[PDB]
């Protein structure tokens, strides 16, 4: 998969070892290897939720297949609880869009998968 | 609904208020509850709308249903306006995607809207 | 189209001129009209791919309409190669994510597409 993750919390608070967290993680959870799972942090990003500045975070999994009702609230409670422990961003002010991405549509090695 | 918009125009040219001022409209344009609006603003972008290097933004709303032909049409004259008077880009440098979200694949709070 | 790089590249490293590149070679491979085309580049990212910080990139490629495998894989080539030779990035290290926008999601200049 690929996971994106855009939040006001600023640089600092983003501990050293997140980035490999969320591979390690992502990979156990979703049943992919790990050497195509890509990931994305944006900190100190100018973003409200609600209208106000508290801590938030603007988030993204795009997969090909394995994209449903039961898997997206397993990712959404993993990856709010990883936000909430590593970030101090609250669950409720964390909004993550899941995409199921057709094979033909997503580049790689100049090419397309499958 | 999620908004976010990115530009060439520098930090400095963003007015103060303005997240709360886009949250504000958007909350009325969709009828949502306002605790939901997330709003999210990269100014300093390398950019370029028909290979020129002006003033332009690409923007996406992501909303769960409130997505179709003339909801659309209002959300992008309401949307140029604001770009146009707060951040002086002219509507014609602006793209918004819209995406109409299956509240299955939008997660939140630990769980999904489904 | 609408072309986004996002990469761990430095500021310095993406030669001047980079934008107009992709703009004309977008153009001369989808035979689009270069005035509707739009690129954004974003340097110094934290990022990570198959669990490594080399540099890499996410992208994507949003047209309205007509979209397929042939093509996507040509645009693949076309723009892994770009990112190779210009930004020093490892094909093999590259994500492009190809959308097929209907007209009426997106917004432009005040109104939408068809
Ligand atoms: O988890 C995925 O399905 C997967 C998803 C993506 C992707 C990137 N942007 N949007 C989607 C890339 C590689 C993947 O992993 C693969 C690993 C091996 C073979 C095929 C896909
Ligand atoms: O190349 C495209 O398909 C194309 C794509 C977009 C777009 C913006 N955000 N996401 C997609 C806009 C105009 C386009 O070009 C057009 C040219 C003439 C008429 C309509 C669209």
């Amino acid at each position: 998969p690929m996971f994106i993750v855009n939040t006001n919390v600023p640089r600092a608070s983003v501990p050293d070892g997140f980035l490999s967290e969320l591979t390690q993680q992502l990979a156990q959870a979703t049943g992919k290897p790990p050497q195509y799972i890509a990931v994305h942090v944006v900190p100190d990003q100018l973003m409200a939720f609600g209208g106000s500045s508290e801590p938030c975070a603007l988030c993204s999994l795009h997969s090909i297949g394995k994209i449903g009702g039961a898997q997206n609230r397993s990712y959404s409670k993993l990856l709010c609880g990883l936000l909430a422990e590593r970030l101090r961003i609250s669950p409720d002010r964390v909004y993550i869009n899941y995409y199921d991405m057709n094979a033909a549509n997503v580049g790689w090695n100049n090419s397309t998968f499958a």
